[PDB]
């Protein structure tokens, strides 16, 4: 019955993809944020500028207040709202209704985006990072706890405005091609993983592959961009700098400020080169690697003037907070978070991204020796 969660996702490029959920009795519609990057569940819960709707606890007759408030800081935003209890479902979803932690919002800075179409955010990471701390369950383990849901769900995000599926306890074999690899769930907090190599254009970056995981990587639905540590992006950027030298992009540009342009349909793909992240994999000293296309993240945005040209936004940023596998890494792959197993799978996703001569792909094996002295202690 996964049939019924494909295509469950929506949204518009850059602005998060959101599912539908209802929360409450008798039940209220709301439009949920899909993070893999955080552990709160969070709605809207009074008037706000860029608000269409919001939870409304008097209106409910299941709603119980927790009398604890919350606040929650992200990379980018924040928020804080009284704690309580409600009644959750997913109408494009499993045919279940849970008891879940829902963070009322009553105050927020710089995180609603205005015309999103989103009311609230969805955290699917563990318990070791949720406000105020890990006793407040987060709503995924509460599924799990009160269904028969398996501990598992899968993300295909696709790229164009936006859509996707979100498959909530398993894998619908529809929505990849190819072989399924998996990689370690380091550690349950974050969706934590351990790069143990990086290509661009084949050429190994030859950095310490610590400097990949300092001081962590994690897979980040609720992430935009792919984020590098320091030393890496400043790699990266020297490299993709030089494979497009070819044409001259501002300064700002590189700094996902400024946006570059070119006349509708002659963006110059074939001069930015392809991104490799090898990953740990289940075997002793056996990696394998995913490939993501210029297409990836060069992401597309409106034309700020005549919109006749084509315009993308550098889609990588500098991190001091580790490596960030964001939405436009985890577009055009399919990407299975088996908490059950402690792994995180990926394969090429039905809607991959599409280049004429080059491809994304998922490729295995590789030997790679001492791939534990890769996580950062
Ligand atoms: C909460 C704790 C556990 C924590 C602290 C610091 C970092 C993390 C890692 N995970 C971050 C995500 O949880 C967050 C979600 C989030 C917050 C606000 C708006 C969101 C998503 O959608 C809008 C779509 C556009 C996304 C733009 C974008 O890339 N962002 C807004 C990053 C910068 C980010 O901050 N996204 C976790």
């Amino acid at each position: 019955s996964f049939v019924e969660m494909v295509d469950n996702l929506r949204g518009k490029s850059g602005q998060g993809y959101y599912v539908e959920m209802t929360v409450g009795s008798p039940p209220q519609t709301l439009n949920i944020l899909v993070d893999t990057g955080s552990s709160n569940f969070a709605v809207g819960a009074a008037p706000h500028p860029f608000l269409h709707r919001y939870y409304q606890r008097q209106l409910s007759s299941t709603y119980r207040d927790l009398r604890k408030g919350v606040y929650v800081p992200y990379t980018q935003g924040k928020w804080e709202g009284e704690l309580g209890t409600d009644l959750v479902s997913i109408p494009h979803g499993p045919n279940v209704t849970v008891r879940a932690n829902i963070a009322a919002i009553t105050e927020s800075d710089k995180f609603f985006i205005n015309g999103s179409n989103w009311e609230g955010i969805l955290g699917l990471a563990y318990a070791e990072i949720a406000r105020p701390d890990d006793s407040l369950e987060p709503f995924f383990d509460s599924l799990v706890k009160q269904t028969h849901v398996p501990n598992l769900f899968s993300l295909q995000l696709c790229g164009a405005s936006v859509g996707g599926s979100m498959i909530i306890g398993g894998i619908d074999h529809s929505l990849y091609t190819g072989s399924l690899w998996y990689t370690p769930i380091r550690r349950e907090w974050y969706y934590e993983v351990i790069i143990v190599r990086v290509e661009i254009n084949g050429q190994d970056l030859k950095m310490d592959c610590k400097e990949y995981n300092y001081d962590k990587s994690i897979v980040d639905s609720g992430t935009t961009n792919l984020r590098l540590p320091k030393k890496v992006f400043e790699a990266a950027v020297k490299s993709i700098k030089a494979a497009s030298s070819t044409e001259k992009f501002p300064d700002g540009f590189w700094l996902g400020e400024q946006l570059v342009c070119w006349q509708a349909g002659t963006t110059p793909w074939n001069i930015f080169p392809v991104i490799s992240l090898y990953l740990m994999g289940e075997v002793t000293n056996q990696s394998f690697r995913i490939t993501i296309l210029p297409q990836q993240y060069l992401r597309p945005v409106e034309d700020v003037a005549t919109s006749q040209d084509d315009c993308y936004k550098f889609a990588i940023s500098q991190s001091s907070t580790g490596t960030v596998m964001g939405a436009v890494i985890m577009e055009g792959f399919y990407v299975v978070f088996d908490r059950a197993r402690k792994r995180i799978g990926f394969a090429v996703s039905a809607c991959h991204v599409h280049d004429e001569f080059r491809t994304a792909a998922v490729e295995g094996p590789f030997v790679t020796l001492d791939m534990e002295d890769c996580g950062y202690n």
